[PDB]
């Protein structure tokens, strides 16, 4: 027997003749994109053999094999419906329905406390799925860059725990939701910020990453770390957003001075520089598609699903997912934990970094915020998503009433 | 072929006649109990068979068919290792190790505020397991009866949501933690108790169950419900605890009057009778074994794993697990959710009702409480349990490092 | 080929038919006693056939088989020189030499402390050995009865740990050595007596054994336990010593009231009654011979060597030996632990209960005590024993210089 | 009859002539390392035989014998499973389990004390095993140098007892534990430090070693002596530790002048110089691996296991193990002797020199210390080790219950 032949005869019409477009169409049907990095050798070989002629354009058993052999394990998985969502084409059809149902929710207000945020049309709206196996789907304005803003707080927290461990990091920042009556003050009883997802805790977390090197290096390191997380999809930087976040961060300066007086930073911290580094991190740019891969790294235990690279240690990913469960949607965190039951993080640009652990990462993005600061359409989509599929964290994987389970072929 | 025979040949192992004990030893090694209520036809037929046969004891292929025919579906899954934890033998060896390790942890003080709690030895330590498939294991003092106390709050909240639905119930009780917060206060900002797991929330929830009947029926209605969740294993009642709980419940009356003044109950509530009913529900008795079956019903989407009976709606089990996650362990809830990441509930008698969704339910019991009111040995065992197994809510099911996964066999 | 004949050929070799006396001389040369309770059925069958037959007195292979059939495993090990000391004859020859050496050491003062057993002769000196296999040897006054006194302290501690557990028992008593130290104090810094071998620790351990019954029952319970350790050899009682210990224990009454005031006993303790139970346990009587079997039981992981019966749990025997190591010999414990490195316990009647783990148990008895309260001859013998043999806890089993190893063969 | 072909017919599947790598894989599975000094002749010969890389590589029986003849006795013992842990592959699998189980106790605090230990990461964690026969295993950061600090106290005590005898050495230092917050006192009743494992006694012991020569020779001579102990594996020296230790030993200078005034040193001692020698000895560097060999020399009666050389007299080793038993772990000595039962010595760098007499030596190393000054992870590992294996000094070798005995076959 032979692994590449057995797959060949499957894609074949039971015949000696596989058009190349047919193989590409059959591959996309699994949800993988031809640009998938773990498929490069195969796609390289297809480019080679499609240069060989122009009156081709078709693969023998051994020429087909000549392309796929380097990537055969991944390709057989895709075609033998081994992926976490076997019938992904039906799943994207539901994601499209949900997208159009949230698209009709044109409420909310675009953040206008800085020009870069207020310029954004209230009509932009995108949703991008990337499963733990790299299957990709997008509806809407998914390639438009926007700033992460607070959506960066879990990513940097995970960096910090990845490099330093849980015990050190939580010498400086708590582990618990603050919660709603006291969503205003800065420090819990132990004089630490309540958790990494509030501004004070985010600011403290910023002060732990790559201590010793300067802010130009530190930002470089976070970018490289973020690139690993997105499988080298789009990550960028809005200097405009940086400058206006910087020129109007009085509450952030208040927090930094308060944390300094309270001795909240590690020894040898330059607080005013950390605020600058914090403003930079908030201005990092992503798209729906590329942020969805970062979310899929978190859904996948710290392995980037479209490169296979270990990016975050599993301690880091669990801690971060834990804190996004209870602290990730501002004052809506408890409501969201209760009704959506998914680790998520929103940001003022309108992003919601959403994680279905073991299944998929998602990024939703619609600039109009509700009065708690969360994207209206993003919040609506998250609710529908879990009304549809047994993705709620305490849904039962066996008895789940009439919710749909996309992990099953039935 | 035929379901009874191919399993018969599975156990026949070369001989034709299967010895009875040999079938029973293979059956128990799956972790099922011969007294499992879903095995009754099979076991009555065995017992009857060993009456009507010489001294046997051996089963022919047709006699084996006669016994196991009624229960053949479950017996196959048990024997084809298709249960949620396939190598249950090895798993219980680990439970035993965890049990022994927490047994060395003294510290804590038995709740002594009432003499019925003060009587229990500090050396009582019991732990019981029941998987979503009915597989069972127990170590230590697991047949000693003790009162649920606060472990009843998630159970009665589940009853309320099952009968009334999420929306009606949470008109009266919020859905968000305290955190470590302050929980001396009674009402959130909507003049609702914060969540069903704090005493004020519990008291209100109690005021919703079976409105209209008297306390004697209300009580029977809840016990009938508990009986089902426990597959009809021990659910008792400690009138000595009840009388002593009501003759020293100043804070609870303080709460009942405050709630009445703030109009937190449904119209037509007799508040002082609701407090009496509340005190009854706290004095309901369980063993580790029987309460572990209650936990498994919540692990199993509302179906009792040892009877197959549906006890709670999926919406009921989901909300309860969400709230045990964030508000179940008193002021340790945030730490517990962070480090253990399992829906759990503690009680002043020393129990920790614990739920590993889709896997198993547990009850750990050791009377000595720590400063926050949680069983010292149970909190310890819970930490070790998740140190060992990738059971943490935000562990990854694929990439989990050196953690052991008992749903795998590799 | 049968074990009975194979063994039969061993002692036959030459003539056929083994004379009974030839069998008996070869049996006792292994160091077993013909009265060994594990050989009773063999010995009854001999005695019977030497009635059944005016013949012989000679055993052919089939008659020898009839006799030794039921005790063949032990008789095999005994004759195949598989006992822990194979050349037992040579070893006892060394015991005798050590015995005669300690005998010329005629110093010390018999405890005048007590009108009774200030009555024993300084010239009484006895030494009894029982190995972990039942091999016995005695030299000197080894059938003279004397009181355990403090030699009972490890035995009742072992009983308490056995019934109650290490963890319950050591809520009431520490585990750390005396030392020259706080020789006079009663309590360590946790307000517990320092360990079970000091009088206040012993008095507390006594208050733990068989709580809830009267002193007559407790005493029978401890004596039945002492009977099993001693393979049912002499365990008696000296009311003469007891009554006299009881009307002259002002120090112990001092300890009992201090312990009561500092809340060291279990709830519901009758301290003055405990003091009388304690006085009773000190007046329990043994011989060297019978007490050597108790030591051997501790040397054998808790199995009585001459009955094969489990008397104490492994946890109980290990704790006891750990505490006899460091607290066993009054203010000589540190010195003794250093120079002898054997778990031992001395009593004021002149006994020293010596345990060579995995080898043998011993009792040495000479009434004259040195200024520290340890038998002058016994301490001398214990020093000579360890200079001769590589029995010191921290001798090496493979590299031991000019020391003799009696587990090895000649 | 032969002996080297016997081994050849064992290593060979009774066929051709044994690939060299197959012999190497067979050897490494006994636990021996190919770098074993006692195997140098055999490995020189394989290195010589395989120098015809022109063509190899099989051992034409006589060619096999050509290599193994010199070291046959040690090679057959290894292959005939005569080593003290026969199934050494299984044992190291348990060591890894124990290692990773301890790896999760991230509690404790690295000695800030001096910058050179404040520079070591709380993530480091290594554990090395060397049995009395040379079988080696390591897990974790076992090649990272760290200072012995007080782990050197038993090694220099043994040297002094080796060179000067027990009577002389204990004219100056005692032989008994002090005994729990007893530790402040520098001197016992006879105005000698209490034992060689406290700083006062260690300082006095240091002043006995190689009197007459200057401190540069003395340090050299202790290095040569430590080189033999480690089988010439890594022994080094940290000058940075040394200078930091000397610029901050006010306590040691306090002890120094106390001993000088109390006339505790040998005549003609230069106390201030001895302090400097002492500081050097504490700054001597080892690795986990090389330290485990030092520990295995003490487990092996003073013979280095991987060289066969007699390094310490048996008097020195037994005295050293006796004093490590009772005095080795600071205020935790008594608790440690009781619950672990192994002679051990800890150091502020985070090391624990662990000895299982007649079985193996070990070094565990993790910088973070508990409040008693003992490595958190190391203490956790020691507890687990004795909870698994019957290595407790007073575990019975025959009746040992739940525990694995690695000295035994199947
Ligand atoms: O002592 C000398 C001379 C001397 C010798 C050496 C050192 C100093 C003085 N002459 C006396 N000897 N005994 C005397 O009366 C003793 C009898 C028992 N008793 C106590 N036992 N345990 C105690 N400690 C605690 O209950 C908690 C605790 C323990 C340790 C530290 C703090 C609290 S008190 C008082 S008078
Ligand atoms: O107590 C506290 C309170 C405290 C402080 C911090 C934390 C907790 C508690 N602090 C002190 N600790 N040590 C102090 O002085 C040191 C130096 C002198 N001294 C001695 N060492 N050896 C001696 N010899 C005998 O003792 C013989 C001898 C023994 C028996 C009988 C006669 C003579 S003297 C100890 S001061």
């Amino acid at each position: 027997p032979s692994l590449e032949d057995l797959l060949f005869y499957t894609i074949a019409e039971g015949q000696e003749k596989i058009p190349v477009h047919k193989f590409i169409t059959a591959l996309k049907s699994t949800g993988l994109r031809t640009s998938d990095p773990r498929l490069k050798e195969c796609m390289d070989m297809l480019r080679l053999t499609l240069q060989t002629t122009s009156d081709g354009v078709m693969l023998d058993k051994d020429l087909f094999k000549k392309c796929v052999q380097s990537n055969i394990v991944l390709l057989t998985q895709a075609f033998r419906r081994k992926f976490v969502i076997p019938d992904f084409m039906s799943f994207t059809s539901h994601i499209d329905e949900l997208y159009e149902s949230a698209k009709k929710q044109s409420g909310g207000k675009v953040a206008d406390y800085i020009p870069q945020l207020a310029k954004f049309s209230p009509d932009l709206w995108g949703v991008s799925v990337c499963t733990v196996d790299g299957q990709r789907h997008s509806t809407g304005d998914t390639k438009v860059p926007f700033c992460l803003q607070s959506c960066v707080k879990p990513l940097k927290y995970a960096i910090a725990v990845n490099d330093l461990g849980t015990e050190y990091v939580h010498r400086y920042v708590g582990k618990e939701p603050s919660g709603l009556r006291f969503n205003k003050l800065f420090l819990n009883e132990d004089d630490k910020p309540h958790n990494p997802m509030v501004n004070a805790g985010a600011i403290v977390v910023t002060s732990l990453i790559k201590q010793g090197v300067n802010n130009a290096e530190k930002f470089d390191y976070v970018m490289q770390f973020l690139n690993k997380m997105a499988g080298n999809e789009y990550v960028g930087f809005s200097n405009a957003t940086f400058q206006s976040e910087r020129e109007s961060g009085d509450r952030n300066f208040a927090i930094g001075y308060y944390l300094k007086e309270k001795k909240c930073f590690p020894e040898g911290t330059d607080m005013v520089g950390i605020l600058d580094f914090y403003f930079q991190l908030c201005s990092i740019e992503v798209t729906c598609e590329s942020a969805s891969v970062m979310a899929a790294t978190l859904a996948n235990g710290g392995f980037c699903p479209i490169t296979g690279e270990r990016v975050l240690s599993p301690e880091a990913v669990r801690n971060t997912l834990s804190l996004m469960h209870s602290c990730g949607m501002y004052d809506f965190s408890g409501q969201f934990a209760f009704h959506v039951g998914l680790p998520a993080k929103s940001g003022v640009a309108g992003g919601i970094l959403l994680v279905v652990p073991n299944v998929m990462g998602m990024m939703c993005w619609s600039p109009p915020l509700d009065k708690m600061g969360n994207s209206v359409k993003g919040i609506h989509f998250c609710h529908d998503l879990v009304s549809l599929c047994n993705f709620h964290n305490y849904d039962n994987l066996r008895h789940f009433a009439k919710k749909l389970d996309p992990r099953r072929e039935g």
